[PDB]
């Protein structure tokens, strides 16, 4: 159905959703393992950065994929999150490797399944 951005129980939600139904979602949506791999990444936050959404999967997010976010503010959050187990935070960021600057804020949040973790971003 529909689900707004930063909802309380969003990761619940999206626990029930396959590939179609993530790519009908009106923000960017990335799923990551605990080391950064993407293991989905949807039709909206391809519309915001340009990426075949087909031809990220699989590849690192911080090594590969988005160097800019290889920073304390972005990746140093997310592996506090993953050792911790407690990652919910959000925060205003600009995208600016291979595309125009682009102003976003994201939201990362825990998945309900093991080892897996949400990147959620809408422009601002
Ligand atoms: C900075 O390098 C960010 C890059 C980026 C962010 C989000 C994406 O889905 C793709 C590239």
């Amino acid at each position: 159905e529909h689900v707004a951005f930063g909802s309380e129980d969003i990761e619940n939600t999206l626990a029930k959703m396959d590939d179609g139904q993530l790519d009908g979602l009106a923000f960017g949506a990335i799923q990551l393992d605990g080391d950064g791999n993407i293991l989905q990444y949807n039709a909206a936050e391809g519309d915001i950065t340009g990426r075949d959404p087909k031809q990220v999967i699989g590849k690192n997010f911080f090594k590969d994929v988005a160097p800019c976010t290889d920073s304390p503010e972005f990746y140093g959050k997310f592996k506090e999150g993953v050792a911790s187990g407690n990652l919910n935070t959000m925060f205003e960021y600009t995208f600016d490797y291979q595309m125009t600057p682009t102003k976003v804020k994201v939201h990362m949040k825990k998945a309900l399944s093991g080892d897996s973790y949400w990147v959620f971003v809408k422009r601002v």
